[PDB]
């Protein structure tokens, strides 16, 4: 009694993190249009 | 009262596009033996 399958959403395998392909920013604050490096608080790499 | 599992096919979790590890590849037509570049109707960067 072939009914087909409900599958109108799709269904996922997720990561262990929810994300592994992150990549490496650095923190930047507004000169008081402008923008510099803000290293004072933040640290330089950030995933 | 455990029988196991019917798990004789595998079942795979697949990616979004159905493939994301294609390279790059370039259009070859050949002479008149030997190769050489299509790149009039077709690109050069074909995943």
């Amino acid at each position: 009694e072939n009914h087909g399958t409900e599958d109108e959403l799709p269904n996922y395998c997720f990561p262990l993190g929810g994300v592994i392909n992150t990549e490496t920013l650095t923190k930047v604050k507004p000169k008081t249009n402008g923008w510099e490096k803000d290293a004072t608080e933040f640290s330089d790499k950030n995933e």
